[PDB]
């Protein structure tokens, strides 16, 4: 009927009876008198000299009356001008230890203030632009930036902070998508957005409302401007404790827009951050005339950054395919192919993929099929990502034909680039009590946001991809305490049992040994990982190396060692070039058979743990061990070779010594998750012996590089790698020329953290420290981009 007094109301209300709320104007469903009650514009919103100490009229926007306070209406200024208070910018930066709110409140509310296109480099413009901002950051808890997920979209990244799940989970893959079974499209402007079934997880609001936590809401109505949102919600924050909700968010589409049309380094880019600090403002000044200014927890985060993309600057498909009418592409900052049409039958994703390979020497896109882009964006488990995948270098675009692009040039820039990419780093500040006081905190993923939103909340988190624990940095007060999970295969230590006779398994080398005692010292520096999984497997000693063998995969699980800075590299011996001499601790029966390396020609092998750098002539040998070999591709040999031969010296000598966990991983079905034995399609050619999908490293050292990696009382140092176990080298252009030209750039383009190789190996790392294990949580969701 009428919105007399149910203006922006948070509950339901069945078809018909006209509702008043957040999304009334989307479906089309507002009162008549919806526009003239709750979307007042009369007399501005900021309270003047002359308005205070008026009799109360309706038809004003935000009220300056003496019962405003008391109504919980008022303008967000009304007290500054009227009862000659300051600006909660213009107050001095006074340290919050306890959350000072009004008796009734349970819990210290949360506010998200979601910004759209906020470049992390913006905050050095400082509080000459962006003044209320400043404050928050500086006297809150602030990264330097924070990474977003790929593709670096506004739908992907804002759902993935409400959910904290991966884009591929969540199942909001980009603003434009295609599911296959629901045959229907997903786009920014349309209706079918609206629609639940696009979407996946369990959002804050969803998790809140369902453990007794009210929420407000968390989209507003297109046609609802800036200053209405922030009078609502602290109209909401002014409602009785039993209807009053604990979370809220706002959502600004600046400075995207303005980002997109004159570019991130824009001179025009002042006004729209100087409007997104005046919002702020607002919203801090009515906080602080409602007394929830040192109450409320206050998060100033972005969904991605902005680079310098021209449309002179574009790649077209039509300089590489002969037929462009046969596929679909989604362009732009990334490219997502398939067909047209289902009904076309010479549609083969091989020959695309052959035509888009290094065909330019000035390339300024690399195609992939998904399974083989690098693990760390986690962009393929989901039927709306597309086989075909084309990650197109910063500052460029990929289109379909030159007629799709457009005038002179309409942008300047654009995002969805690799979310390693520092013009895409976003920002992140929390203000309030259960956050720190003048802290700077390292940068982290914004998967992880979902977990501390939850704890600053009292809610028990969706099982989401953010570490529990690992932003315990980030609180004054922490509800959750995380635990290292309890190890489920308990290893074995074999002795000598089965005699080198007794094994037939087609070899020849031409040519204590294994025991204990520097073994675990200097080469387990941080502990057994933990096996979180039923198999069998066996703990090998040797004075180079320490190795935890599977009888089911006949391959280590995991491979440790370590080299100092002073340690030698020598060269593999002509006469041991073919030598692979088998296990005595070891059965024949679950071994690999070098028979199978033969037979199989495109299969050959290589060592976990490198010859190159064996301590002593006689230790090499324990080197070429059948129980320290994996079934590699000549091919990847060529990488695998390098890295070991060269650049693990190279780390030692600058990290002064390094300690490396080597192993496989088996990821066909990919989705970032240890296969089990039935999920492994190829093996070795007339054999049991699995073809691991990837080779992992994880490269420890001391922080404070002065101390070696043993020896380390301090904080630790880590880089980790997920490198596609590939039968060619056609993902790097350059892999005529020699190694060094190319294979270092291949490994830093799939760098990767210790939580992905723990997802995809099942184990667990760093269970032995000197270190807290939030602390370890850390370093376990540490990622090493080289930018
Ligand atoms: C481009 C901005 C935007 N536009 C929309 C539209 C049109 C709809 C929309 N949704 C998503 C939620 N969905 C209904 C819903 O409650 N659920 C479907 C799930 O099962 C739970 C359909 C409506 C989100 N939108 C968003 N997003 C992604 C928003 N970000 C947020 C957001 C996310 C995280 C934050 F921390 C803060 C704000 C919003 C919310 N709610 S508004
Ligand atoms: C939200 C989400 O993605 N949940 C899935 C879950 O359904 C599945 O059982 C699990 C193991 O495959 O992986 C994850
Ligand atoms: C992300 O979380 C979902 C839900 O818990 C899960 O299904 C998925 O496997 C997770 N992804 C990874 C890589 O662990
Ligand atoms: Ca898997
Ligand atoms: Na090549
Ligand atoms: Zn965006
Ligand atoms: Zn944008």
């Amino acid at each position: 009927g009428s919105c007399k007094g149910r203006c922006f109301e948070l509950q339901e209300v069945g078809p018909p009876d006209c509702r008043c709320d957040n999304l009334c104007k989307s479906y089309s469903s507002c009162c008549h008198d919806f526009d003239e009650l709750c979307l007042k514009t009369a007399r501005g919103w900021e309270c003047t000299k002359d308005r205070c100490g008026e009799v109360r009229n309706e038809e004003n926007a935000c009220h300056c009356s003496e019962d405003c306070l008391s109504r919980g209406d008022c303008c967000t200024n009304y007290q500054v001008v009227c009862k000659g208070e300051s600006h909660w910018v213009d107050d001095d930066c006074e340290e919050i230890k306890v959350p000072e709110c009004p008796a009734g409140f349970v819990r210290p509310p949360l506010i998200i203030f979601s910004v759209d296109g906020f470049r992390a480099s913006y905050m050095k413009k400082g509080s000459k632009v962006m003044p209320n901002i400043e404050k928050l950051r500086s006297c809150g808890t602030h990264a330097p930036y924070m990474r977003p997920v790929y593709p670096t979209k506004t739908f992907p990244n804002l759902y993935t902070l409400a959910t904290g799940l991966y884009p591929e989970s969540h199942g909001i893959v980009g603003n434009s998508m295609y599911d296959p079974v629901f045959d229907a499209s997903f786009h920014l402007r349309g209706r079918e957005k609206f629609n639940h079934r696009w979407w996946g997880g369990q959002p804050l609001w969803i998790t809140a409302t369902k453990q007794g936590v009210r929420a407000g809401t968390f989209f507003w109505s297109v046609s609802i401007p800036h200053e209405r949102r922030i009078l609502t919600i602290l109209q909401w924050l002014s409602l009785p404790d039993n209807e009053r909700p604990s979370v809220y968010a706002f959502y600004s589409e600046q400075p995207d827009f303005s980002g997109h049309k004159y570019g991130p380094f824009g001179p025009e880019m002042t006004n729209p951050l100087r409007e997104i600090d005046k919002t702020v403002g607002q919203l801090m000044d009515g906080l602080k005339q409602l007394r929830l200014h040192r109450c409320v927890n206050v998060i100033f985060v972005g969904d991605h950054g902005m680079e310098d993309v021209t449309c002179d600057r574009t790649e077209f498909l039509s300089n590489y395919l002969t037929n462009v009418d046969d596929i679909t592409l989604v362009p732009g900052t990334l490219g997502r192919i398939r067909a047209k049409s289902i009904n076309n039958s010479k549609y083969d994703p091989k020959t695309i993929i052959a035509a888009l390979t290094c065909k330019k020497p000035d390339q300024h896109f690399k195609p992939y099929m998904k399974q083989h882009l690098p693990k760390r964006l986690h962009y393929a488990n989901n039927r709306r990502i597309e086989d075909i995948h084309l990650l197109v270098d910063r500052r460029w675009h990929v289109a379909r034909k030159p007629l799709d692009v457009s005038g002179k040039c309409f942008f300047q820039g654009d995002h969805g680039f690799d979310n390693k990419v520092n013009s895409m780093q976003t920002v992140f500040v929390g203000y309030g009590p259960t956050f720190k006081y003048r802290t700077k905190v390292p940068p982290f993923e914004n998967i992880e946001l979902y977990n501390v939103m939850c704890d600053l909340l009292g809610l028990k988190p969706a099982p989401n991809n953010g570490t529990h624990g690992s932003l315990n940095h980030l609180l004054r007060t922490n509800t959750f305490r995380p635990t290292m999970p309890d190890e489920v295969s308990r290893p074995n230590y074999p002795g000598i049992m089965y005699l080198q006779s007794e094994f037939d398994l087609g070899c020849t080398c031409d040519d204590r040994l294994h025991t204990k005692g520097s073994t675990k010292e200097r080469h387990l520096l941080y502990g057994r990982p933990a096996v979180l999984y039923r198999t069998s497997y066996d703990i090998l000693y040797h004075t180079d190396f320490e190795s935890g063998y599977s009888e089911i995969f006949l391959m280590p699980l995991w491979t440790s060692y370590t080299i100092s800075k002073q340690a030698e590299v020598s060269s593999i011996p002509e006469h041991l070039t073919n030598c692979v001499r088998p296990d005595v601790r070891v059965s024949p029966g679950f071994s690999q058979n070098c028979l199978a390396y033969k037979n199989d020609k495109q299969m050959s092998y290589g060592f976990l743990f490198p010859p190159y750098l064996s301590s002593s002539p006689e230790a090499k040998y324990d080197a070429f061990l059948v129980t320290n070999m994996v079934p590699m591709y000549p091919a990847f040999k060529r990488v695998w070779a390098y890295f070991q031969r060269v650049l693990v010296k190279k780390y030692a000598s600058e990290r002064n010594g390094v300690n490396v966990i080597s192993g496989p991983i088996f990821d066909y079905n990919y989705d970032g998750l240890r296969d089990t034995e039935d999920e492994i399609k190829q093996y070795v050619e007339g054999s049991s012996i699995p073809v691991p999908t990837h080779y992992y490293s994880i490269i420890t050292s001391c922080l404070d590089f002065t101390q070696p990696a043993d020896k380390c009382d301090g904080p630790l140092s880590v880089s980790s790698f997920i490198l596609p176990h590939r039968p060619d080298n056609d993902e790097s252009c350059a892999s005529s020329e020699d190694e060094s030209k190319w294979v270092e750039e291949l490994m830093k383009m799939h760098t990767a953290r210790v939580r992905d190789i723990e997802h995809l190996t099942g184990l667990d790392f760093y269970r032995k420290t000197s270190r807290s294990y939030s602390e370890i949580l850390t370093l376990k969701t540490y990622l090493h981009t080289y930018e």
